[PDB]
């Protein structure tokens, strides 16, 4: 279309991301991209008739869940501080009470080290953590490989998350 | 290969985008796609040889610059916080004394506000900030057309910029 051709959505939830995509359609989209560090988000964007993905090897996405906004912002914010110190790229949305922060461009230990404060943060804040996707390049190269046995044509990868799996490789 | 077809770059300088896809093309990337707020990084990728684009029409790229890097995240927590309030999608990375946020998914009059408070926190923090990208739905269209003269083959736009765009077309 005259704006482009391309239309990246984040899905974080499979009836969000299909909710999205059928949104996008019935304004005319003819291609979406569907971004998930979930391989289940992914396979499911493949099912509803996609083919291009955009997946997580070595990072994670992190998402605080509570009904207090100010708390999930205070959690998010020492997180952001410390993976931007770390070298990393970050992702930021809120989803109804759920705060997604998509983390690539550090290493495994490093990695580790931020589910950890994740899981602190947490426990200080009075709210609830999830971590989504990371820890292992073997899994990694073994869903690209399931993805594209269930029909993705095209795979992105953040170049700084490409890197870091390559210096592991 | 092995983990994904495109790698994405978010470039926020030439020198810096080239040098980036110089690094890739040594460790052996095939495919490359630059993202960027800035028009001319995006026709030099092309110009480089790549023919993927990752374009922000209705969004901006905040940049914070300063020596005091403590200085540089009190100003972008603000507007992370903001951002986030007024259902923005954020893409956040420290470059050197650079601290780089792209704001996606917000109508213009808030876009506009951002851009105040951006300018506002950059006074207060005693930095620099720079605004690139966002403004006019023309523009856009215009932009787009010229990187498809210039050889682009797929561009992507992020979903929540795109509705925005579409809203406002
Ligand atoms: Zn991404
Ligand atoms: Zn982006």
């Amino acid at each position: 279309g005259a704006m482009g051709d391309i239309l990246i959505v984040w899905a974080k939830d499979v009836d969000e991301m299909l909710k999205q995509v059928e949104i996008l359609r019935r304004l005319g989209a003819k291609q979406i991209a569907v971004e998930s560090s979930d391989w289940r988000i992914l396979q499911e964007a493949l099912k509803k008739g996609g083919d291009i993905l955009i997946v997580n090897g070595g990072g994670m996405t992190i998402t605080f869940r509570g009904d207090d906004l100010e708390a999930l912002l205070k959690a998010a914010i020492e997180m952001i501080k410390q993976a931007l110190k770390f070298g990393a790229t970050i992702e930021l949305s809120l989803d109804g009470n759920d705060l997604n922060i998509n983390i690539t461009g550090v290493p495994e230990q490093v990695r580790k080290e931020l589910a950890k404060e994740a899981e602190r943060l947490a426990k200080e804040f009075g709210i609830t953590v999830t971590r989504t996707g990371g820890g292992d390049v073997d899994e990694m190269l073994k869903q690209v490989e399931i993805l594209r046995r269930l029909g993705a044509k095209q795979i992105a990868v953040h170049s700084d998350d490409w890197r870091i799996l390559q210096e592991a490789l």
